[PDB]
């Protein structure tokens, strides 16, 4: 079995996930909706390539049973139509991740600078891990309560590394304990930009990784997924590569079409404490 | 061929239609839309049967090419979700019909009370005739510019739609493949109905209706192949007779819905009887 500290470690992470992951997205309100220069022109071409890779239709299910469905247009600024909404979704998700990190005892004891640096480097990764738990691989749809995001028209989709990540991770059929441990391992990455206490974060990540390794051996005897632990660690390595690629994508689009919310601006590159006033405020409550 | 008086009649009606029928619905703006979220029971039960008869989805195409689609909920008060939009659409269509009648010389010379009585009796029918020209029978969709109203997919399929006499009328009328001139002549024959409630100059209106009918009869004889269009005029007049029965049915349906859930605009209230025609008098005086 697991040690007393290992079981309590999983118990704390699971309680954190329940307190801070709004799976029904019931409290995601007041969001935006679509339809509701030579140096600049050159940067547009690359931004158009970034936006056509992830094209989803939007579905809004009302309490009465009615459904409002948004089908995106074909490629001007029309390819930016979903950005103000996705910014509000990302910002809403990031607030839940910030709250997730705050209740973890190992994260709360860290200096405020390292708390800022770890959340900055892992925000995208923990959000994709949370999005994968509501991803329907049969329909290609992220089901976020009354909101749904359906991929628009497979081997072309799998070429997109972010979409391939969600299909591959969903195929592993992970439990909630394995997702929340993946979030812990990703959150406590010691080699994030700006981390000071490099060794103590490295030591915390090793305890979360050993706990995941021990959990799988004690709760997963089915050969359904052999080497599940090493497969998970490979997905986290791939998730770090996708994080760098898509963080560059957002900066390119933000350069010619500003959409990032004030919380996202601190999350990207738009003295550590002074440059992250909102993150510092949220991390105090 | 047609006589000069009959050609001038068709020419006046086509100009009336061109000036007053916004076929692209470009000037239908600021309309409302469904949100993003013992004896009283007998009124409700009949109204639930009344509102389940016509089930459409709403489609709004944006200028950039995007498409917002609204699928109505399944049968509370949610079965009313489309009423404010339909009240806006109907009010807009009725104004175009009033303007249509207002430029017809034979209509303006009638007494003002007969003008109001003819409009109240024919508003639904001229609205349905205009809607039929933008009805796509292959997709079951009224294409109104950037707005589209599509019959919802049902387990009964196409035969299910034919249960509603209103829908059967649109498919049957579209099957005739009528010209623009025949549509505008149908509207004139419907508008000048001498047996509407409250009509005083019964003989004058009846004589005006027969001239429009004779003109339509002569148009079909002179501009359509003799063999297969031998009874098109009689088929059209039978469609107008059936459209009048559907008018009586759906007017009663609207009054029942209004009795338990008010939705009619001020102009619609004057149209269904819900000084009595203050807005109608102003519109006819402009
Ligand atoms: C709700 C389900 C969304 C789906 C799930 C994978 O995926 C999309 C589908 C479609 C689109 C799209 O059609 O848009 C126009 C965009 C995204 N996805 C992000 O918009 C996005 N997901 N994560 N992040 C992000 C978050 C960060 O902090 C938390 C930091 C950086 C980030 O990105 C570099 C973003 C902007
Ligand atoms: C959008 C147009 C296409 C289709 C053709 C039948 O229309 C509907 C589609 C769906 C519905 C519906 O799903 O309902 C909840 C209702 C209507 N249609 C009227 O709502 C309506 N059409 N004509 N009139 C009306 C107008 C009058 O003066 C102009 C006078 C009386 C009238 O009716 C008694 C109404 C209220």
């Amino acid at each position: 079995g697991l040690t007393e500290e290992q079981r309590m470690m999983i118990r704390e992470l699971m309680d954190a996930q329940m307190k801070t992951f709004d799976t029904t997205f019931s409290h995601f309100k007041n969001f935006r909706l679509p339809g509701v220069s030579r140096e600049e022109a050159a940067k547009w071409s690359q931004v158009r390539k970034d936006l056509c890779s992830l094209k989803v239709s939007l579905q809004l299910r009302g309490e009465d049973g009615s459904v409002w469905n948004y089908k995106p247009p074909a490629d001007g600024k029309e390819i930016f139509s979903l950005l103000p909404h996705m910014a509000d979704m990302s910002t809403y998700m990031f607030k839940g991740i910030i709250s997730f990190a705050k209740v973890i005892s190992y994260f709360r004891d860290l200096p405020i600078e390292d708390q800022i640096s770890l959340l900055k480097g892992a925000a995208f990764e923990l959000c994709q891990l949370r999005f994968n738990t509501v991803f329907n691989a049969e329909t290609g749809t992220w089901e976020c309560g009354r909101l749904s995001y359906c991929l628009e028209d497979f081997q072309q989709l799998l070429l997109e590394p972010m979409l391939k990540f969600h299909y591959m991770l969903k195929k592993l059929q992970l439990h909630e304990e394995e997702y929340v441990l993946m979030q812990a391992i990703s959150l406590f990455s010691p080699d994030r930009p700006g981390v000071l206490q490099h060794r103590v974060v490295d030591q915390l990540q090793e305890q979360f990784a050993i706990t995941l390794k021990s959990y799988i051996e004690c709760n997963r005897p089915q050969p359904a997924h052999r080497f599940l632990f090493l497969k998970i660690m490979a997905m986290l390595t791939e998730l770090r590569s996708i994080n760098a690629q898509h963080t560059q994508r957002l900066l390119r689009i933000q350069d010619i079409h500003p959409f990032a919310t004030p919380l996202m601006q601190e999350l990207f590159g738009i003295s550590l404490t002074e440059r992250h006033k909102i993150l510092h405020r949220l991390l105090q409550e």
